[PDB]
């Protein structure tokens, strides 16, 4: 067929109950996810051909950078319960990978601030239990998807994508593969 296990797509012998819809793990450390998010935009070209309601989540991984990893991954927490996702997510990248000017946590801060997030705001959610909680979530997901590697994307909690098994001729038949495969499955 055009879509085939172990081809586009790989199935989880142990299927997560109550995960999002359309899942991807992430780093800011993680090289082909700078790759993946700023160059071939892929999470934003799977959101332009999900069906109606169906929702993207993203979630960050701990094992790269240490400590700076870790402080990643709650700041992504803050991100996610403050809703500036998309006005932070460009800078952290570009801080972590491109300008290497993110060293600290507080050189994290240091984005929401510029991105136009009061330093209050920052500082209550970066001590908040909901962002520990958040936290936690993400962990959780990692494990139940016993992930390996990143970048990384579950569908239904069933389903892994596998760009192992796709064209990388034309970056773009790519990101159109990988797109067209989400979708796919989150049909199926």
């Amino acid at each position: 067929a055009q879509y085939e296990d172990g081809k586009q797509y790989t199935t989880l012998e142990k299927p997560v109950a109550g995960a999002p819809q359309v899942l991807e793990f992430f780093s800011f450390f993680c090289p082909h996810c700078y790759q993946f998010e700023e160059v071939l935009h892929i999470s934003d070209n799977v959101k332009k051909k999900l069906p109606e309601g169906v929702k993207m989540t993203k979630y960050h991984v701990n094992f790269m950078g240490g400590d700076l990893g870790k402080d990643l991954t709650q700041a992504w927490a803050v991100a996610m319960a403050l809703g500036v996702e998309d006005k932070v997510t460009v800078p952290l990248f570009e801080g972590v990978q491109k300008t290497q000017t993110i060293r600290s946590a507080s050189d994290i801060r240091d984005v929401f601030i510029n991105a136009g997030i009061k330093g209050e705001e920052y500082d209550a959610a970066w001590n908040s239990f909901v962002v520990k909680s958040l936290v936690a979530q993400q962990e959780k997901a990692a494990a139940d998807v016993q992930l390996r590697g990143v970048p990384a994307m579950f569908v239904n909690g069933k389903y892994q994508l596998n760009p192992q098994g796709m064209d990388t001729s034309n970056m773009d038949v790519f990101v159109q593969q990988y797109a067209d495969t989400v979708k796919y499955l989150s049909e199926k």
